[PDB]
């Protein structure tokens, strides 16, 4: 479980995710983008269901801002965790980006992406 | 920001957001929802941007909160993102998506999507 | 429906729907866009329950607009999916999503999601 | 192009797509689907951009009520389609069933399919 989801993971593009899952639910780590306006290692925090019943739910977000570049963008990852020998992070995003009250009605990408475990 | 987005906010179905913005960009507080499987408060964590653009532009922001507490567990969890706009009358407008957990022959229909704008009144 | 989702209506942002709902489910008429890479009127299509429950609920509908005309052509396409709900005051509350045609390198950011509320006013 | 677009197609859960290009931009054809309240198959009608640049960009509406039975609820498809000799439909989709007003905050699913040619 927590030792389920704690560790190193990719998504289709190349990007990395690197978490620890904590026994009060809370997910913390860093995250390293392959596309978009980001350089370097991001900080990413985020929550699951410590005690799952089927997948574990869990949702983390990564705000585009680190000590070298600023995106004023942020992402949200909504989905669950599936073991077995093929263990698998499958979700969907949201992407907001700052804009003027004129341009909010295009703020917002949505997508999906699958994490495998290493 | 962290001054303007700290505070209680309230959606429109009536659930409350009690939340703490850090210097350095973290969101941590508490949601108690009106609708749903849910009783009482629960922990949110998030991230928002610290640094946000001059021009007049929102400020980025997530977060999320795994429907597990004390009293109860649904087994899902849901992400918020959108932006904080202040003034006046400053408000915090999002998407979010709610993802169950579930067996693989279901997880076609896991994840519901909606639109929530918070307010501090 | 057909009746009630028949006429002119309007979202928050001015773009204006003019429908025509059939006996049979079909959703037919045109779409002005107050915003975007847009000018004059577009053509949609779309489905909606020809018969509702009858305790209550909305009726679920959604229609595409492909944003090419004899004007101008953003080489994109926006769906609505929502429900309309009648009375004094109707209204159609829908989210949507926007996908532009992308090489694959940039597939990643295709597709923008949001919201819309019509009314009659 | 729109010999590209019509044809049969599949997606990821074994539903069944059958589509006419128009040369005004319309689709118009048949959903079979493999999931949920639904047997037999359903009209879909949508547009597509008849002038492409990238991909093709395209959308189509199925309302889940045909003499057979009546779900009360519609899906939108919104995605590209991309010639080659690996021709596919790929999109995210909104799912919205008809609710009470106290219900409609959790009427609308989303999810993603990628359709191949048969
Ligand atoms: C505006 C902006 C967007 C961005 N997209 N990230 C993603 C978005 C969706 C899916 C995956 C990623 C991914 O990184 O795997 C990344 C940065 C750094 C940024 O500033
Ligand atoms: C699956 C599930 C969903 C849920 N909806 N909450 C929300 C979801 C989206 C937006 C706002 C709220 C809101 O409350 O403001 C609440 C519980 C307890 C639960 O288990
Ligand atoms: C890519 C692109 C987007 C666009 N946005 N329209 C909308 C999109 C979503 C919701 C409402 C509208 C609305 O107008 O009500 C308009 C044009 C012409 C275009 O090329
Ligand atoms: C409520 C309801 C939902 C439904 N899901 N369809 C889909 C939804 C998302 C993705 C693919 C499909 C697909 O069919 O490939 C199908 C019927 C008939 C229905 O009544």
């Amino acid at each position: 479980a927590e030792a389920g989801i704690t560790g190193t993971w990719y998504n289709q593009l190349g990007s990395t995710f690197i978490v620890t899952a904590g026994a009060d639910g809370a997910l913390t780590g860093t995250y390293e983008s392959a596309v978009g306006n980001a350089e370097s290692r991001y900080v990413l925090t985020g929550r699951y269901d410590s005690a799952p019943a089927s997948g574990t739910a869990l949702g983390w977000t990564v705000a585009w801002k680190n000590n070298y570049r600023n995106a004023h963008s942020a992402t949200t990852w909504s989905g669950q965790y599936v073991g077995g020998a093929e263990a698998r992070i499958n979700t969907q995003w949201l992407l907001t980006s700052g804009t003027t009250e004129a341009n909010a009605w295009k703020s917002t990408l949505v997508g999906h992406d699958t994490f495998t475990k290493v």
